[PDB]
């Protein structure tokens, strides 16, 4: 059961935080310069591990360059840039084995239900998912409805359908977007079945309170905790907020 | 003989109810608010236990964390979402190999003839055809024209199409939509040959006798029986319509 | 040499008539409402082996459920529905090996040179050429021009192009449209050197007499015979019609 | 090394003359009328037998039905049509190991640079040329950029450039259309480098010395020879006149 | 460590200067006119050779036809040229294995992200990487985001991006563009982290000081060095140009 490994890997203490450090491809260094160090895959590594954070999430050639052992990773097998004005589409640079050779506890991979190309990324994750279960990695499904007929991606709608599509998929956990509410965040808990929910944390928030609001309510709601990368890592203040984050967190 | 098998397995009593719920992938959660136990596929195998029906439809997903050996599996291979806008197209996100892992009695294909994509999915449909041979799961390919020149969806040409495509394609049972009327719907069963039909529920009925009515159609039609989904668990009285539907079938 | 071994399953008479039966895929049961027991391949086989014609087409799955053995069979790989409004592309759904695992004496596949997708089916006709050879079964290639600049598919340049291109690609048989007079269709078979043409039948013709004049011109240009589906099976006296193209193409 | 292999057997005289006939796919046969007898494989091959050319070019299904083993062969691995109205294509119908089977000395692969589908000729050819040197048969890529920027494809500039794709991309020797004149044309050779060209001989020209002066430009200019069709063979004294451009040429 | 030996191998000295000769696909030989003597391959190679530097990079022919090992060898394995119109996109027309046996020491390969194609080309670099990996040869990334959103491609935001893209995927090198000024292009070189960066040359410049200049602030920025095509041999006075370059880098 790869449901039950990625919570012994990555929620020992009953919730999760992860790391999300993929954003130098699908955004580029233009979110490092707030705190510059936020460039350094190492600064990232070190945060982690001093805020009692669960794991990161790096893309392949972080990891081959970076990587050390010292947290759990998740590879995040795909990725595209914003520069892209296409169809949202997102192929995988890296192979389920190739991450398990580079140190993985679990893989991701981003899907954008509703995209003109989303039968691309669900004939990729097909052979991603027999891997994953091949080498007995966890999958974890990013689910961001994309394109199409998707305009908010907050939508409660929209989110419940992102939760859904992962669980029916086979993602032994998911990350999906905050519908800025529990009431609402709990019903894509509850499509999502057996299968644990960590929210995306998003752009960075007005003000930490604000970012500390949401977190409550997504504990609220029944996920198991947050994939952060932006909330932690954009503020001069990382260490300091991180460790109140693990305080409400854990 | 595959289409034997199936009948063996899925249709023992002479007529067939398939309970069908790859709803979750297909139209997105928002099918479940009505009946909030349908968001739980242990609800739906207890349904089609205590109901009597002959199997279930679930995707890889539901399949592999819910799926309990309690009733015979038809395990759906491909699937798109409804927020999706291009061409209609499905592709698998499953193998046949996988569906026998995950204890599938047999597997189920959606073909869209007409679509811009047709020649996508009949591509990807001769490799699983030729697997459900090999691995002897006898293939239920759900035949759906739409996109095209298709503008109705239940026209009697369009239904009688759409069984002698899944005919021509070796499906070993099919499901279509009703016609409406059992005279055009004994056309499209006669041209689908020694090849059995289910029908499709379709969306909920303002009533319970309008639904009946449909499914008495079908059987005079000369039909096997039906794969009903939102007819049974969109309904708060679920188990109790779900044997008038047994009483009707059997 | 599989021409060879094509005329020898399938023109032992030294011509030949091969009972079409694609249309479920191609065309639809519509076809079928004029004669419904067009509808029953077993009525199809019986009519095949009845009228004394030497092969029948029928993709896999009718191949599958109601293939006895009886008449030779010509498996046909592709195929394509007229519901789809794409530039004209015909996918394999069937292999050569399943094919002969099928009882089939040949392989037929579509192209339809010109389309945008044409490419799509040369590329795939490539695979299925490489097995026929392999599995030592003959490829039927029906030839049929449309999209791209094709604007007449019987014109006599595009009937002749057809029959070129098949050629070309390896055929051993094809399958190719008249050209409604036998010289411009003779230009065709010319062209097709050692590879035998075959005429699609068509639609129905407005009388029986309308399609055997246009048979005896086929022959006359010196084609091997003719692949006939709605011209026998929608006629209500299609038996009786399938004796009289028998004397037509096998007397002379 | 396959250029010197190519020489060996397609230049023994140190010059060299091919006698094209892929037009039956790429032009179809209409180019056939004027000279009824060239709609015949077996004349085609007798021509460059008693004319002593050095090369047959035919496309796999002449090959197998007429190839007697009488001059050397280039086997045409793609093909298009001109029924055909997209962005200039030409895929492989055949494989390297298959012309070899059939008994070509050599294999030809035209590419159209600046086509909206030039990605796929390239991506092809890829596997070709691997294949070339795996089983020791020459590449002869006939380059005819078309599509995309391209207006005028005999203006020096384009055939430079079609010359010089062909020795990046690895060919053995290539085939270009002539530009006009021996000064632009030696430029096209130039860059060409060790790789050997041969000029395509294009349209019949108005009178048999008009076409002769276009050779004498060619052979003027560097190359080693011509890959001549239409120029020969849609002339009733095929023959006569080839045997003058043998005169000429050696 | 691959990034070690891509250094040990062309940066001995601690800079690196390679020249780039892969522009007869990319741009066509009308970038040879200036200095005729630049269309041959061999003066390219004596050229490197005579003024120190540290590698060439070739196309596959011109390696094959070409390639002496004299000067050690990136093999650019995919290609386009300006003919084209469509989203930029450039395939492998060679594979590593192949690159190995043509005596190769590192290969490139260039992604453009942005483009419509942005997908085709992440997808086929993961199997380069892979095969980079496998054979022990170093994986030079040329990143040159152009399509999409792209509007300047030397915007100080898009080639950080470009380097960032680089180093996510799993380049052990990376080739990017100048941004104009050693500021802006120190926060490319310190987002490509631990992956060093080499600066392409561009156009002939106006001056050789203007180039030169450039050069100064590329070092000043804290990168590898240069490959550098048109601004070395374009020039009439190539020899000598190149040997003061070797003097301002080394
Ligand atoms: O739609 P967006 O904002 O790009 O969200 C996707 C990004 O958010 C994450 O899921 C989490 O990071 P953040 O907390 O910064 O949002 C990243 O892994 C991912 O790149
Ligand atoms: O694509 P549509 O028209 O929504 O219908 C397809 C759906 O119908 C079914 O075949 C049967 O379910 P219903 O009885 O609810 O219609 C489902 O398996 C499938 O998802
Ligand atoms: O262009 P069309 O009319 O679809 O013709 C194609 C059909 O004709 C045939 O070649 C022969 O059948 P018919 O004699 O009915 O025309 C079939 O095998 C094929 O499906
Ligand atoms: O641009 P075009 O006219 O189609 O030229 C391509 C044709 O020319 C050739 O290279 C040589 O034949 P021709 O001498 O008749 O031009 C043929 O092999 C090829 O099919
Ligand atoms: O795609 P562009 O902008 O034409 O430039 C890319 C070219 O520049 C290089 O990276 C370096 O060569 P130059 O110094 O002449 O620019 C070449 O390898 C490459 O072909």
């Amino acid at each position: 059961n790869l449901t039950e490994k990625f919570l012994r890997i990555f929620a020992r203490r009953g919730k999760s935080i992860i790391l999300a450090y993929d954003h130098g491809i699908e955004h580029g260094p233009a979110d490092f310069m707030d705190n510059p160090d936020s460039a350094d895959p190492e600064y990232i590594l070190r945060l982690a591990r001093d805020a009692g954070f669960d794991g990161v999430v790096f893309q392949r050639g972080i990891a081959e360059k970076y990587y050390d052992g010292s947290v759990p990773l998740i590879l995040k097998l795909n990725g595209k840039t914003t520069l892209y004005n296409g169809e949202p589409v997102s192929v995988a640079n890296c192979s389920v084995e190739e991450a398990v050779s580079l140190g993985a506890s679990a893989v991701g991979y981003t899907i954008y239900p509703g995209s003109g190309f989303e039968w691309k990324m669900f004939e990729e994750l097909a052979r991603i998912k027999r891997d994953a279960v091949k080498f007995d990695l966890p999958l974890v499904v990013e689910s961001f409805p994309r394109g199409g007929k998707v305009v908010n991606e907050t939508a409660p709608e929209i989110v419940a359908y992102a939760a859904r599509i992962a669980l029916e998929l086979g993602a032994d956990a998911m990350k999906i977007k905050y519908t800025g509410d529990p009431k609402t965040f709990s019903w894509a808990v509850k499509v999502a079945g057996k299968v644990p929910v960590l929210m995306s944390g998003g752009p960075k928030t007005k003000t930490e309170e604000d970012f500390l609001k949401q977190v409550e309510g997504v504990l609220e709601a029944g996920a198991l905790g947050i994939a952060v990368g932006r909330n932690v890592w954009q503020r001069r203040d990382a260490l300091k907020f991180a460790r109140a984050l693990a305080e409400l967190v854990y």
